[PDB]
């Protein structure tokens, strides 16, 4: 993709913060940056669109190469069109904003500076942040997140790809999405078939793979932390259901783990711990830990977790289901977890931890982000039961409070309008460098 020359592209500024072994900690200036398929994609040569609502325009596109060398990706009004607002170290995004046209959630990534990424090897570290969820009913996920890819946005190697990093190009992720309107410095017009629910989205021919991080998908009810594997933790590209992934018909067939190693406390049988009113208390802002501990010779071995709230540090929720014990992400957990639950272990199939070791020494980049779903309504994330039709006795049935008709976008668009999630307060450094508590 070009890069788009009608309105001035600036990344909204964000701080967060690096700490050391002492607990003395240092401010970054970061800036964020909107991905590429929430955007105005024009021609070249004037303001014809190259691409609007589901639809491409097949003179200025016909096929993936042309059209990624005839359109250009131009600059975001963050708040007036996407509902994104960054003041100090809080970042604020709204799940609906109706300005001249209608928008639905977003997707940014952080940056260093205006044309790259920044990129995290949180081994032996930690990553710490603040985050308000009373604004997310049943259907919302809002994730912050890691994946690999480019700094620089593609840039490098994808001659096709001037608009890189600054225009928020590059994404991938562990369902190998093929919703993505540029990958790897080629369009995605070739296949491209609208959505059949969702007016602004489509699928194209190629999909675009890696490894992710799932540091936080979660709402009001509940919330899951869950590492991804992948053969390859760079991006990656494929090609129809050879994919996998969530919009394949064959989704364990693809390079990619797309279920991961989830730990969800409800999921794991503590229906008292995350929630209204609960022991972490998604009525009122909390602070969540997430560590990342290593073997001898450092490899990824444990992601413990902790929440700060009301001064009150609290260790994350013991497993409680018979066969599944202990509060943290482990090779005996993901194991025996798969097992008694009966799920897949794609997980270890694509490499487990020493896949997620890999995807940090080859540099995360962070995603912070707000969506509904089109594919499943949340209802891996918060349902009393997925899939919709399975017996709630089963151990791995139930994952919330949530009934099984919630989070339908049409529904939800409509009923959850004023829907938002607030992240604020990042920290990262080593292990336990970042909070502080009774
Ligand atoms: C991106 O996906 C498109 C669509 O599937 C691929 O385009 C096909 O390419 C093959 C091989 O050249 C042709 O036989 C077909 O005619 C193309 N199909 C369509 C619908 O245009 C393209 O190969 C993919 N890109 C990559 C890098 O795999
Ligand atoms: C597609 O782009 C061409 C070239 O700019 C333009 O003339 C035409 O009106 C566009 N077609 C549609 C259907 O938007
Ligand atoms: C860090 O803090 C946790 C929570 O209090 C504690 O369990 C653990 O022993 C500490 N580890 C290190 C390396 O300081």
């Amino acid at each position: 993709q070009q890069i788009g020359t009608l309105t001035t592209e600036t990344h909204p500024p964000l701080t967060w913060q690096t700490c050391t072994s002492g607990g003395s900690c240092t401010t970054n200036n970061g800036k964020v940056v909107l991905d590429a398929n929430w955007r105005w994609l024009h021609s070249t040569s004037g303001s014809t669109n190259c691409y609007t609502g589901n639809t491409w325009n097949t003179t200025l596109c016909p096929d993936d190469t042309t059209c990624a060398q005839n359109c250009a990706l131009d600059g975001a009004d963050y708040e007036g069109t996407y509902g994104i607002t960054a003041s100090g170290n809080s970042l604020r995004l709204n799940f609906v904003t109706n300005g001249s046209q209608k928008n639905v959630g977003s997707r940014t990534y952080l940056m260093k500076d205006d044309t790259h990424y920044q990129t995290f090897n949180l081994l032996n570290q930690e990553f710490t942040f603040d985050v308000d969820v009373s604004g997310l009913p049943c259907g919302l996920n809002g994730a912050l997140y890691m994946v690999p890819m480019a700094a620089d946005g593609g840039v490098s190697n994808e001659p096709n790809n001037k608009a890189g990093a600054q225009y928020g190009v590059g994404y991938c992720d562990s369902q190998c999405p093929r919703d993505l309107k540029f990958i790897a410095g080629s369009a995605n017009v070739q296949g491209w078939e609208p959505a059949s629910n969702s007016a602004n989205s489509g699928l194209g021919g190629n999909g675009s793979c890696c490894a992710e991080l799932d540091i936080w998908e979660a709402n009001s009810i509940s919330a899951a932390l869950t590492p991804h594997s992948a053969d390859t933790v760079t991006q990656t590209v494929c090609n129809g259901d050879d994919c996998g992934g969530t919009y394949s018909n064959d989704r364990y067939s693809g390079t990619t783990d797309p279920d991961g190693c989830d730990f969800n406390s409800y999921r794991q049988g503590d229906t008292s711990f995350y929630g209204p009113g609960k022991t972490v208390d998604t009525n009122s802002k909390f602070t969540v830990v997430t560590q990342f501990l290593t073997d001898s010779s450092g490899n990824l071995n444990e992601i413990k977790r902790f929440y700060v709230q009301n001064g009150v540090v609290i260790p994350n929720s013991q497993s409680t289901i018979a066969g599944i014990s202990g509060n943290s992400i482990t090779q005996d957990y993901c194991t025996a977890q798969k097992q008694v639950f009966g799920d897949t272990n794609t997980w270890e199939d694509h490499g487990g931890f020493q896949s997620m070791t890999n995807a940090f020494k080859a540099g995360m980049v962070l995603v912070m982000s707000l969506w509904d779903d089109y594919y499943a309504d949340m209802l891996w994330l918060d349902s009393v039961a997925y899939p919709t039709d399975a017996d709630p006795s089963t151990p791995g049935v139930a994952r919330g409070t949530c009934s099984t008709t919630s989070g339908v976008p049409s529904d939800i668009e409509s009923s959850a309008a004023s829907a938002y999630v607030i992240y604020s307060n990042i920290k990262v450094g080593p292990i336990n460098s970042t909070f502080s508590g009774t």
